[PDB]
């Protein structure tokens, strides 16, 4: 049983992913911190606290975090991804169960702290929460017992533009924070996370399982399979946040490459996330020197992540 | 019937083999060597070209000097690292009897194209501050330039010169951004593509061993060249990177390409990183990509196809 803070913005596959999480059984969920991006803060807060009550846990701690990216100002909400509501405009009646008084960043301290080494934090959204507990407790790297992060892309096109993934984009500057914090980091970018899918066909079959909430999934996931035909062409959704939440429970799905990877704060690259994989020996010192690498997911075992998933989806 | 070519190059060991490669190419007809910094400071490049011109007995041939500095301005650092004290591997070869033309070389390039219309092809070897002044300075050049084929960038790839930019981009990274948003036909070779072709320590003893013209220079100047991709990275033997895109002129056949905008960073930690939109996926909103006109970028290479044409170019007798 390996305790599990979840950093989300849900958000259509967060919530795909936080319903898989209470399913899992060597998993521990001790709390959900909430973060902007996919919607406002307050309305991801909303969404964390319909999911616990769903899954029939509403003691499960949630934790509000920031309402604004490290660097200040309202945040662009991904709106036109997930809806209005940042559930695929389900307009659901708002939740009984309320969030906990203190912050996503002191939530995070105090778990972390309470059980060091023991607590692994897997961040599904903008990584504001996370920077702000590195910089708040700058111990609280070494006893996070791992960071599984979803978010940029490596050696490929971004989401939001062609440089950025959505989640980096959302707080560069938090991101950059956390990969340069020394602390046991696995990132898995939307490299990785686009050769991973359901298709329209996949979406069928779990409206028509045993699934706990596949009637609630298959509702949500309209608009953001929506999405994927009018932007990337694709009839179905990527799996990001769930492919996420697989590295957690099944690394051996994948392969890794350590590397000290960067992340571009200012100019058109805003967002964009870089590995320097230490294969080429440099002349002098550049802002990939002297920092501690980090793991980052190189290949994907697509059956194996795919068959992992649809399990905890149609698991009655 | 030849097809005009200018060759924007701070020779620069590969540089040096690429333009004597095309002093031998028949279909060719180099109109001028224009000279920038990189490799080595801009008058050590014009030093060079002066001399591989006398070298491939054409002493005719205009050289024009280029641009001392990047668009921003300061006195660039030079890879002598790679490419020795004097950018042709330390032979500190005697001066040339030659002398370079009065013009720029922003200046020639404006004049040759405008002279001929639609016929005139730039090879640019180097960082790409000629180029982009020569744009700046006639707002028709785009129009009249009949191809731009650019040696740079690292495309979904890491740079050679840090993790972010390859050496050409890097140098100016100003003048790469005005080049790939100024509308003109332009294809671009980055390094993405170019470290794919490699001539092993064999096909270089096999070069010194040859019949071929020049044969003899080429093999002492590779072997400073040699030298430092064993130590930098851990291979036996020299990336092409200017005589492959040389064959990206004569032969695009050997290579598949894909449309898309270009920008080049010019800021922060990512300085000269190139990062294309391949139009693959339809934004909610208008972006840095937005609006420009695509250019194309090599993203596929037949290796032993480039191979065997570089080699029999520089083993031709
Ligand atoms: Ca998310
Ligand atoms: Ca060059
Ligand atoms: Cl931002």
């Amino acid at each position: 049983r390996d305790k599990l803070i979840i950093d989300t913005d849900p958000g259509i596959d967060d919530s795909m992913t936080i319903l898989m999480a209470f399913r899992a059984p060597s998993v521990e969920i001790i709390g959900l911190t909430t973060i902007f991006g996919n919607v406002d803060t307050k309305g991801a807060t909303r969404n964390a606290l319909l999911l616990c009550e769903r899954a029939g846990c509403p003691e499960v701690p949630v934790a509000e975090g920031s309402h604004e990216p490290l660097k200040g100002g309202k945040p662009r909400v991904a709106d036109f991804v997930h809806g209005s509501d940042g559930i695929g405009n389900l307009f659901l009646p708002a939740p009984s169960a309320k969030k906990v008084e203190e912050s996503a960043a002191d939530f995070l301290i105090n778990k972390v702290s309470e059980f060091p080494g023991e607590v692994s934090v897997l961040a599904l959204g903008p990584l504001t929460n996370v920077a702000l507990a590195i910089k708040r407790d700058p111990s609280f790297a070494s006893k996070v017992k791992k960071i599984v992060v979803l978010g940029g892309a490596f050696f490929a096109a971004g989401n939001v533009n062609p440089a950025a993934e959505a989640n980096i984009h959302g707080d560069p500057e938090a991101a950059d924070i956390v990969f340069t914090s020394g602390a046991d980091i696995v990132v898995v970018g939307i490299n990785i996370t686009t050769q991973v899918c359901l298709t329209d066909e996949d979406l069928l079959e779990l409206r028509n399982s045993k699934g706990k909430h596949a009637a609630f999934l298959y509702e949500m996931c309209k608009f953001y399979r929506d999405w994927h035909a009018k932007s990337d062409g694709f009839h179905g959704i990527f799996l990001h946040d769930p492919v996420s939440f697989t590295a957690v429970l099944h690394p051996e799905y994948f392969t890794f490459k350590k590397g000290v990877v960067r992340v571009e704060t200012q100019g058109i690259c805003t967002g964009h996330t870089l590995m320097d994989q230490g294969l080429k020996k440099w002349n002098s010192e550049n802002p990939w020197s002297g920092y501690k690498p980090i793991s980052v997911a190189w290949t994907v075992d697509v059956p194996k992540v795919i068959s992992f998933i649809k399990k905890l989806l149609m698991a009655p």
